[PDB]
């Protein structure tokens, strides 16, 4: 089954791709 995914946009650290985060939410690297 296809799957329609994103584009280059950043999951929020892994989450759904409709929700962003940063690096340093997700790693804690900031
Ligand atoms: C963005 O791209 C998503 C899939 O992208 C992958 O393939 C493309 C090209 O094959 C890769 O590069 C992308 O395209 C190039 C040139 O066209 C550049 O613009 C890059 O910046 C761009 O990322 C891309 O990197 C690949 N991704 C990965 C992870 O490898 C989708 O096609 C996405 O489309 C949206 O998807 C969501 C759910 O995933 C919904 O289905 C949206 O409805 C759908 O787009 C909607 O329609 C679009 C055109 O009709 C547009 O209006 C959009 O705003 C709507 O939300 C696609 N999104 C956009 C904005 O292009």
């Amino acid at each position: 089954a296809p799957w329609l995914v994103p584009s280059q946009i950043t999951t929020c650290c892994g989450y759904n791709p409709g929700t962003m985060c940063p690096s340093c939410m997700c790693t804690n690297t900031c």
